[PDB]
RNA sequence: GACGAGCUGAACGCGAAUAUCUCUUUCGCCUUUUACUAAAGAGAUCCGCGAGUUUUGCUCACGCAGUCGCAUCUUUUUGUGGGGCU
């Protein structure tokens, strides 16, 4: 399912690099702005930390 | 007629941020099950959050103190007095 988070991310991507582009500024390494992506995947983690606590208390 | 920062307790409550899961169905992947899609609903959970005194921990601070058991010219507190008739 975090298929869906990587459909953000990629989305987020988009949007960022080309408004970050704009201008002489120009494709490829350089744009640093993560605080999107990172957040796509903190609440991510949020949504996945009880599932995963459950899931590997019953391993243990 | 009058005074808080930080933590854990409060017991009541969901500005703007939102992810996951379960169930009942439909739809799509399509050999099967997981793992998924996207619709309808019904339910949970997570990560957090606000105010009341409880004080624990100040490292701040106090009591003849800011407050106590409208002030003379025609319209208001400077009144028009005095007498006497049924």
């Amino acid at each position: 399912r975090l298929m869906r988070q990587i459909r953000m991310c990629k989305d987020l991507k988009h949007l960022i690099y080309y408004r970050f582009n704009t201008g002489p500024v120009g494709k490829g390494p350089g744009v640093g702005f993560w605080a999107p992506m990172w957040r796509v995947w903190l609440f991510f983690l949020r949504g996945i930390v009880p599932l995963l606590e459950r899931w590997l208390g019953n391993l243990l």
